[PDB]
């Protein structure tokens, strides 16, 4: 029993972390293979930020601008390309500790953990959702660029984030690791802005089954609600609209408890009109989010 | 900049855990060297437990009735002996991956990241405290016994918990690594409890700190009071007595953030007098008190 906010063990991806420098920049980069990732802006000074050309920047550059520590053996580039915004950087060793991996894009709404990483070095894990507005509420400092977030199934890692940059609301944006970003943000200097966030309902109500699960139950009630009255109060609260896909979704969790998603429904609907009046839901005194259904069924 | 409740990364951890088999009871161990530790409830039935004697319930054990697994490799178990609530069990093989490592013991509002593992396998990390009841507000289900807890400074994984048990009210207990349990709890059945807890205020403050650093200032006022007049809030509220070392621990967060630990106080006194009108700290409606100094300045 018990409900925690669960990173995968990492082990895995630290293997796998290692240092790039070019110029001045220092920062992260994952080594699967005889290939190295890390974000593009690496190769950028700071006024190059202001409105880069990175197809220019990039032909500017050699094989012997690039230099890549894994721990302490030093990793020969023997070549380089751009895909989108992330840099290739081809080495003559392939990393001896790859594991099975995948390349992955998430949905806003799913969870991941993150590997914080400085100077190739890791430092800690933590879980992240994907904002419905595509931004992370992560914790990075100057230097971490190049993290990576993943998820493991089995033994197969499959990676879903590098971290890019940091926005002026202290959220932060980055990209999958075939180079797209999430969302409308770039990698130049701009005035970019998160965009208005929403509430995940669905993981909202899977986050309630878990504390059903651990003995939470005061929110409970009777009653039962339809799909289109609960959405109607879920739009007046900035909450996601719920879809049957959602309510199939939480099957499991609802034959596990014996609480119909409609019945869950009209106590969010309840906590939503009239607030916890002082009691807490698995330690926590507001309504959490970033927890899937799949987190709840992995810890439950 | 952001905020997170962070573990440290588990790798050098997840290369010692293997699996422990004695009759049908099966849990986790720690194989550093040629040794693998475990609880010592490993040896017992269900029956054993309303009233064991483990010493003779140890004596009637051989080497071969203890069958550990590490991977997919078998340890053949050479000999074995009882350190008050943990066994070790020397096998034939030191572990080729044991890190630098220590046995420390920890003080209650002290926190450590957790691997929760299953058969030997690990399968998720998260960051814990010490309560002051001796318990900790883990995530365990039937299987977990033998998980450790631990920090990592530089290189050297300092290890401070394993799991021996789960207590009624959901929270959980365990021993140091020399066996010793935390609290006042015994590895047997009975109507054992966790006592009165009470809030680590030296953490609050803490986090306090770390809600300055990461922009949240809505709570500080110009106010200040002294460590006497605190004191007297503190223990209406089931806060700890906050002590003149605890200000000095604070030091450098009150320099860095240009606040000093009484006027902090002074704007903790508030919150708990009049609560935090529907706003939000650092991503949480309640006081956070499983942050200690040292996570606010190695995050922050």
């Amino acid at each position: 029993s018990g409900f925690r906010k669960m990173a995968f063990p990492s082990g895995k991806v630290e293997s796998c972390m290692v240092q790039v420098t070019c110029g001045t920049t220092t920062l992260n980069g994952l080594w699967l293979d005889d290939v190295v990732y890390c974000p593009r802006h690496v190769i950028c000074t700071s006024e190059d930020m202001l409105n880069p050309n990175y197809e220019d920047l990039l032909i500017r550059k050699s094989n012997h601008n690039f230099l890549v520590q894994a721990g302490n053996v030093q990793l020969r580039v023997i070549g380089h390309s751009m895909q989108n915004c992330v840099l290739k950087l081809k080495v003559d060793t392939a990393n001896p500790k790859t594991p099975k991996y995948k390349f992955v894009r998430i949905q806003p709404g799913q969870t991941f953990s993150v590997l914080a990483c400085y100077n190739g070095s890791p430092s800690g894990v933590y879980q992240c959702a994907m904002r419905p507005n595509f931004t992370i509420k992560g914790s990075f400092l100057n230097g971490s660029c190049g993290s990576v977030g993943f998820n493991i199934d089995y033994d197969c890692v499959s990676f879903c984030y590098m971290h890019h940059m940091e926005l002026p609301t202290g959220v932060h944006a980055g990209t999958d690791l075939e180079g797209n970003f999430y969302g409308p943000f770039v990698d130049r200097q701009t005035a970019q802005a998160a965009g208005t966030d929403t509430t995940i309902t669905v993981n909202v109500l899977a986050w309630l089954y878990a504390a059903v699960i651990n003995g939470d139950r005061w929110f409970l009630n009777r009653f039962t609600t339809t799909l289109n009255d609960f959405n109607l109060v879920a739009m007046k609260y900035n909450y996601e609209p719920l879809t049957q896909d959602h309510v199939d979704i939480l099957g499991p969790l609802s034959a596990q408890t014996g609480i119909a998603v409609l019945d869950m429904c009209a106590s969010l609907k309840e906590l939503l009109q009239n607030g916890m009046n002082g009691r807490t839901i698995l330690g926590s005194a507001l309504l959490e989010d970033e927890f899937t259904p799949f987190d709840v069924v992995r810890q439950c």
